[PDB]
């Protein structure tokens, strides 16, 4: 079962970064795109999901103060052998049709948090 | 797709949009009445983001009378009068991208009946 | 008694579905109207309200955006012998007097959560 | 938006936000003789619809519980919120036990200052 | 520092903390009651941060009944059953950093205080 | 000047990304640390805090699942000739003197947000 202050790596080395989970399931956190060939890379943009068990889903509103990409990705997964296993879609506003809805197949693994006594 | 709207697909399935805050962010609640799926007839909790025309939204399958150890995932765009959508589904406990299973839900907006009492 | 996902039902067949009780005692689900007569009914309202030991306040905003009865209920009780006895307090927009506020008692017995391992079954 | 309502006893309704769903957040002070819990900050939850409203306080804070949560059901009419309220007992037995009775609210008007000094 | 604790400084102004999440997001109330100072004996938000003994809330002073067109940010640290803290206070429309505020609080704990009925 | 999706950066290269402002004034938004000779660089941090006009406060909890530093940051500040001019407040958790708050000034200057109409 994923938890608050998780962090996950997938293998374009995008990071999700869960801020928060509720005991009600709520997923709130934030999400640095590094994927070769997308626009909004580097900076944070926002994630909603849910979690239960092993099962998450999580979407990004590709929207933020420094860029937008006129977008949104969903997530579904799942937590097994110390990784998410996820299939993502991505739709376009203005789109007309399902064949414009990108879909693939990421994997995010966890990062273990480095502990500073100051920030120096 | 704005604050107080609903949508019925194909199966007579309905998502309740509550709120759509000013950042994208969608609230709302959702209504299974797909045969052969679980959790019928009562309300499951919805979040999402809107960004014009296109729409993400998940429910969480569990609530006060039934539970189904799972979530779904829905992704489409408003076109035409219509939510096209494209959802995966994923069950607490699975260990491949086998066991996700896809489809595609067309979602029509419902006219609202209003009386002036309860 | 009263906490997250349980679901109560009146003498009437109406149904108070408690999503989340917060640690703060936010109370946030769903109500289902069935009250004989009454419009509004088979479809969920959203719910809000307080949860403070067997004390309970919740209230429905009976707007969504298929079914709309131009109206706000509240109720207020408490958890005893197995059973929420409340009163409520149903206004309608446009009232313009106390005396157009409807009251009555709503006693709402506990259901208990089906489980399914999957939503496939 | 952001309001202040304040009643015959000087109790006063904060409303922070209101959704465009209707939802209700903010808070409230009692001032109101005889109840304890006064003169402090509560939280509040309700519902608008046109000129219907309903608020809810929990009578739990950092300094003062009452073990307690009141709920007003009213509207909007000249200016002012006529309400209904009742009251509930955590450890209650009996219908009799809720406390009801009636407030009115008028619109605080806000004191603007350019400085805190 | 926990949700439902309450802190009362040197010139008796209160901070109820409501809750405090896991995250260690804060959010309350103020009533500031410092002799000099507008916005007094009403109650304004607070958020900010909790971190151990580490702390930081902000009040905006604007309600419907008084704004003073400014705000707090205490940063401070619980140490020996007290929070000490250094405030800056910035009004709006300000052109300079002298015309921000500053000064120390000394915070008391106040133990929650339980009635039996209302 | 001060609003909903926002970016400031200021003369370290640490961006602060205002997401959201609430009609209350309730901030929210991210932070990302760049500055030479601090921890917690290159990832973000969250935000919340309050916009009253041109007046702004901002606090970073220097805490994430890939690294903490057991500290937190507040920006006292005001809007003022197309910069965020700000005072900030750094203290360390377990600290036991106002001395080893550790203080600065910091000025933001914004960006224009790019509108890429593909990801």
């Amino acid at each position: 079962g994923v938890q608050a202050l998780s962090a996950w790596t997938n293998q374009s080395g995008s990071t999700l970064y869960i801020q928060s989970v509720d005991p009600s399931g709520s997923l709130s956190g934030y999400y640095i795109n590094r994927a070769a060939g997308y626009g909004c890379q580097n900076t944070p943009y926002p994630v909603t999901g849910w979690v239960y068990g092993t099962a998450i889903t999580f979407t990004v509103l590709w929207e933020n103060a420094t860029e937008s990409c006129n977008s949104i990705t969903a997530w579904t997964g799942f937590y097994y052998q110390g990784q998410i296993t996820t299939l993502w879609q991505l739709v376009i506003n203005g789109s007309t049709s399902t064949g414009q809805i990108i879909s693939g197949e990421d994997i995010f693994k966890p990062s273990q948090q480095k502990k500073s006594k100051t920030l120096k």
